[PDB]
C-alpha cells in the first residue's frame, strides 16, 4: 500500500509504502515514518489523530468502515460521513475524515492530510 | 511515475503509471490508459481537458507550471491558482487546475480528477 502523508506542516508530501495487513493503524503507519500526526488517547476517544483521508485507487464511492468511537468523535466535530448517495453526486473525489488511529491499513493506496494540529484543528 | 485517474464517470479510480522516458502529456496518459478525459484540440485551446490534480509527492505548494494557454483557459473559467502564500496558509492540500494536454508527465505522483464533462463542467 502506498500512503502519501501531506501537511501544512511538511514542505513536501512523504510518500510511504506501507505493509497491508497486520493490523496497522493509520497512525502507526505514519508514527513509524516520522510523519507527524498528532496523536493522544491512540483509542478512538480523545480524536486528536483526525486525518482527511483521500483514496487513491479502489472505489470511488467506497463504503464506510468507520469504528463506533471514530463515528462519535466524528459526529462531534461535524466530520461524518455523507451517504453514498451525496457521495456519488459530487464531481469532486469526496475524502473521508477518519482518526488514524482507528484506522487499518489495507491494500489500497491513500493520500492522508492531516493539519498538524491536534484534532486537525 | 504514478497517476491516479478519478471521475464521477469512474465507478474506480484507475492506479495508472507513466513510464520513464516517454514523453507524455497527461492527456496522452490517459488516452493511452483509457482514461476519457475529454479533449478536442490536444493544444491547449479548446479548454476541454481540465483537470484538476493534487500532487501526491515532492512540494506540498507547487511552483505554478501553467502554460500561457492554461493560465488564459483557467482565467476564463476562474480557476487560476491563488498566490502561494494563500495556497500555503489553507488547511487542505491545494489541488491545481490543468490542462491535461499542456501537463508534462514528469516524476512525481499525481491524483488527476476530471468531470467527464468537456471543460470540466
Ligand atoms: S489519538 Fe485519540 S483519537 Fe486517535
Ligand atoms: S484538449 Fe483542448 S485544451 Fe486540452
Amino acid at each position: 500500500a502506498t500512503i502519501y502523508f501531506s501537511s501544512p506542516l511538511m514542505p513536501h508530501n512523504k510518500k510511504v509504502q506501507a505493509v497491508a495487513g497486520k493490523r496497522s493503524t493509520l497512525l502507526g503507519v505514519a508514527q513509524e515514518n516520522g510523519v507527524k500526526i498528532p496523536f493522544e488517547c491512540q483509542d478512538g476517544n480523545c480524536g486528536s489523530c483526525l486525518v482527511k483521508i483521500t483514496h487513491l485507487d479502489g472505489e470511488r464511492i467506497k463504503g464506510m468502515l468507520l469504528t463506533d468511537k471514530e463515528r462519535n468523535v466524528l459526529k462531534s466535530v461535524g466530520k461524518l460521513p455523507k451517504s453514498e448517495e451525496e457521495r456519488a453526486a459530487v464531481r469532486d473525489l469526496p475524502p473521508t475524515y477518519r482518526l488514524a488511529c482507528q484506522t487499518i491499513v489495507t491494500d489500497e493506496d491513500l493520500l492522508v492530510e492531516f493539519t498538524g494540529e491536534p484534532g486537525g484543528a
